[PDB]
């Protein structure tokens, strides 16, 4: 590889994080929904500007009750993958809480994307897409909805931000 690029995921636990990194991974999805145990991590290489870049993607529980992320987890990151679900309005309530967690512990110039997830369920849609975009928009932050079920936009939403990152 030419590149190696530690890329983040963040947001509440059941937007799917974790099925989002196993699609782009392994092209697996599995809708039993099991918490992630401590930190896991994947890989995988693309190709951007005729150069080998390897993507490292860090994936943890979305809960913070007991045990709460720390510097070390978002270290050398260049990249974050910010997800909420658009069927739970609360989880786009609560990107404003992720983006202070990135400020206090990430580097201030990395790049993030936020992704709505679960694009499948549009008709359950609680968080309208012009909104979300809008919100990227001001905060300075990208933005795609993705469904991991159905595999619409994972590859482009990581393809994109290592671009970006590139
Ligand atoms: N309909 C739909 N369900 C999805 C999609 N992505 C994940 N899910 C479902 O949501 C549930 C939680 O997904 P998961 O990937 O485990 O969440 P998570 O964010 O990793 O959760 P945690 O580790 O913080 S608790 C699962 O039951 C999974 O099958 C998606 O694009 N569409
Ligand atoms: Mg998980």
């Amino acid at each position: 590889y030419d590149y190696l690029f530690k890329v983040v995921l963040i947001g509440d636990s059941g937007v799917g994080k974790s099925n989002l990194l196993s699609r782009f991974t392994r092209n697996e999805f599995n809708l039993e929904s099991k918490s992630t145990i401590g930190v896991e991590f994947a890989t995988r290489s693309i190709q951007v500007d005729g150069k080998t870049i390897k993507a490292q993607i860090w994936d943890t529980a979305g809960l913070e009750r007991y045990r709460a992320i720390t510097s070390a987890y978002y270290r050398g990151a260049v990249g974050a993958l910010l997800v909420y679900d658009i069927a739970k309005h609360l989880t786009y309530e609560n990107v404003e809480r992720w983006l202070k967690e990135l400020r206090d512990h990430a580097d201030s110039n990395i790049v993030i994307m936020l992704v709505g997830n679960k694009s499948d369920l549009r008709h359950l849609r609680a968080v309208p897409t012009d909104e979300a975009r809008a919100f990227a928009e001001k905060n300075g932050l990208s933005f795609i909805e993705t469904s991991a079920l159905d595999s619409t936009n994972v590859e482009a939403a990581f393809q994109t931000i290592l671009t970006e990152i590139y």
